[PDB]
């Protein structure tokens, strides 16, 4: 008048909730004579009405009725009659702890970038409970990992979340992945668990420039090397992971007189000719490159382009002469022409022989290296001979040997 | 025998170069009998064949005839007559600064990201020019800049080259461009100069995360708003560029109850909702929302949705009665029936005012707020009236009221 009972939810049907009849001041005998009932659209509850027992008459679900509320009361009217009356019932529903904690999903995926900081905070999914109470207090714990560990924080409420702490840095390019292991277990009685996984995917920073694999690419090629030609491949390594290791390669401090004459292909590095080389205008190359990847890292080597010699310029000769006279009764041994040969090749592609091809009444006198002397070596009579068209021929001592020819006309004079 | 002169580039036409004849033991006695002439291809000197003066016959440019050359040499043979002789001459030409540096481009770009520590070096591409020695020796100045400065380094050559270096942090969020000029400026005489830009372009790195506009978005509505409705908008601002500041909103620590009650669009933020509100069920949600970017920088606030009450909810009448039976000679004021009205709003809308609706020998006595006994007052016939429809009306106090009616059938026994 009125009474309120506790009972634990999820009792057997037929439980004894209290004797209302002896608990409102009833006498058993007068309990058909009143004929007491239960009313409430639930049917939760039921009076037997041979003693007057309030017993559970339906399964009771805390979790159902009350949800997440403190407090879970059940409020109904118990009437009597002759005299008809009512009779306020409450009837306190306690929780017990008949359900496990649960995480949205068994796998979670967490991306972070390995330029995170020793001590940074994620955040986790904290588990939910229908229980309520200490059936619902989580506590979470994580599996022991060298890189991840868990702080344990509580909102105004009392409630406890996770969050996740890294203690150790990550390297993207050491191990692309964690699996970690989460368990909330619950305060109730008997304790209640679950776990949930959670994949940690390294997100990939540009902490890596690009490495040449030499940090000099000499190459020896002949001048005669068509255009288009490869001549060698440069090679940088990047070991982070998408446009942070695209590589593009290019020339550096580059010239004219070699922007025309060599080209470096962006993607794949290779070297090639665009133009022709020529040994006896420049016998070496040495050009700067550079490697960049998406996030501007750089790398810088150098190219060194030997040329070796090719016998590919043929002996000159260069005559003079005294206006291509001679007089007949010159002495012996006159000085009648002169010979300058000169060969643009090196080495042996350049050393020159100058001979005379003929029987002429003259011969070649060598003066220095390159410097001969068409002298007089016989008669002369301009009735008999008035003109000799002396050849004089110079052959370098290449391989292939090349020659050139060069005739003049010295006229007898009287 | 031999004989080498030495003369400046770039010299006029008819300037002297030697005394050709006077140098090789030759006497202007005999100028004419000898007759002295150059032998060379190229047209660079003339002997004058009437004192026997070697002179500048044609343009001697040093850098077209050597180039980079150290040293400029060009050797001929000079040949008399009467007798025939060849006298090697060879004549040095000396550099003169008539060139300028040059920059390949009057404006360089360069890319370098806000990530970028105080003390990092940046390769600047050098300067070149066409001459030799210390006419080409660059010196290179940087002007004042307060977050770059230029230092200079030299190959293993003596040749300098520059480069620029960051003395200040770089903010793309506070100056994504900064305009630096460089000068070089040659040793030689007169000095020769040449300028170049660098646009430096501050690449963007992901240093913001998001901002949220409120660590709270409370707003209040009623239970029947309708299902798609817009209930709110949150917003985060993110200062970096691309990537790094597009915004992704989601739900966090969410249940069942509210996943499928609200949405929170991933773009635009926008809340909405999916279900019906039910002020009787729950009254306020409490939503944690997070905001990443594309580096996965994130941010976290907190939504609070509470629901006002609206009067939907009928009030209810149940009822009691000893099996619907009334003696005729009952004394006036005998319990009749029971009357228990509920209404499942709040406040007024579940206040409850319950009348009897029509002229009965009975009346309604109201017991406590929500309990009533229909008792008798007036006279009881069976043989004049058998039996009763007493009809129980009960009406909320809402805006706009509700009400129900429920009528009972009231035998009248002997
Ligand atoms: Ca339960
Ligand atoms: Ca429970
Ligand atoms: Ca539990
Ligand atoms: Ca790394
Ligand atoms: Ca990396
Ligand atoms: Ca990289
Ligand atoms: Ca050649
Ligand atoms: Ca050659
Ligand atoms: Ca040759
Ligand atoms: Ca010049
Ligand atoms: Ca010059
Ligand atoms: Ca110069
Ligand atoms: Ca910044
Ligand atoms: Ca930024
Ligand atoms: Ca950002
Ligand atoms: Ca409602
Ligand atoms: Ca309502
Ligand atoms: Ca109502
Ligand atoms: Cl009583
Ligand atoms: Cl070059
Ligand atoms: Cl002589
Ligand atoms: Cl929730
Ligand atoms: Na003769
Ligand atoms: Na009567």
């Amino acid at each position: 008048e009125p009474i309120r009972y506790a009972i634990p939810e999820e009792l057997d049907r037929g439980s004894l909730v209290g004797n209302l009849a002896k608990d409102l001041g009833f006498g058993v005998g007068d309990l058909p004579t009143r004929n007491l009932r239960v009313i409430a659209e639930k049917k939760f509850f039921t009076v037997s009405p041979e003693n007057g027992n309030l017993l559970v008459s339906d399964r009771i679900d805390r979790e159902e009725i009350c949800g997440k509320k403190s407090t879970c009361v059940l409020e109904f009217e118990m009437v009597a009659e002759k005299p008809l009356n009512f009779f306020h019932v409450t009837v306190l529903i306690q929780d017990i702890n008949d359900n496990p904690p649960t995480f949205s999903q068994n796998i979670t995926e967490l991306e972070i970038s390995e330029l995170a900081l020793t001590g940074a905070t994620f955040a986790l999914e904290s588990a939910q409970d229908p229980d309520v109470g200490v059936n619902s207090l989580q506590q979470y714990y994580l599996s022991p990992d060298p890189h991840f560990s868990l702080i344990q924080k509580e909102n105004l409420d009392g409630s406890r979340y996770p969050e996740l702490v890294l203690k150790a840095p990550l390297d993207r390019e050491e191990q692309p992945h964690h699996h970690l292991v989460l368990t909330a277990v619950d305060g109730g009685e008997p304790s209640r668990s679950c776990t949930t996984q959670i994949r940690v995917i390294v997100a990939d920073a540009n902490d890596n420039p690009p490495v040449f694999t030499q940090d000099m690419y000499r190459v020896n090629v002949a001048e005669n090397l068509p255009a288009g030609s490869s001549v060698l491949k440069v090679m940088a390594i990047d070991m982070d992971e998408g446009i942070n290791a695209e590589i593009i390669y290019a020339f550096i401090n580059i010239g004219k007189e070699v922007r025309q004459l060599f080209k470096l292909d962006s993607k794949t590095g290779e070297l090639t000719t665009i133009g022709e080389l020529d040994f006896e205008e420049r016998d070496s190359y040495t050009i700067g490159v550079e490697a960049k990847d998406g996030g501007h890292h750089t790398a810088y080597c150098k190219v060194q382009i030997d040329i070796s010699d090719e016998n590919d310029n043929a002996p000159e000769i260069t005559l003079a002469s005294e206006s291509q006279h001679i007089q007949e009764d010159a002495e012996l041994g006159t000085a009648v022409a002169l010979i300058k040969t000169h060969d643009l090749d090196s080495g042996f592609n350049g050393e020159i022989l100058c001979q005379l091809k003929g029987n002429f009444p003259f011969k070649i006198v060598q003066d220095t290296k390159n410097t001969y002397r068409l002298v007089t070596d016989g008669a002369l009579d301009r009735e008999q001979i008035p003109e000799y068209n002396v050849t004089i021929t110079a052959t370098d001592k290449g391989n292939p040997p090349l020659s050139s020819s060069k005739t003049i006309t010295l006229h007898i004079l009287d």
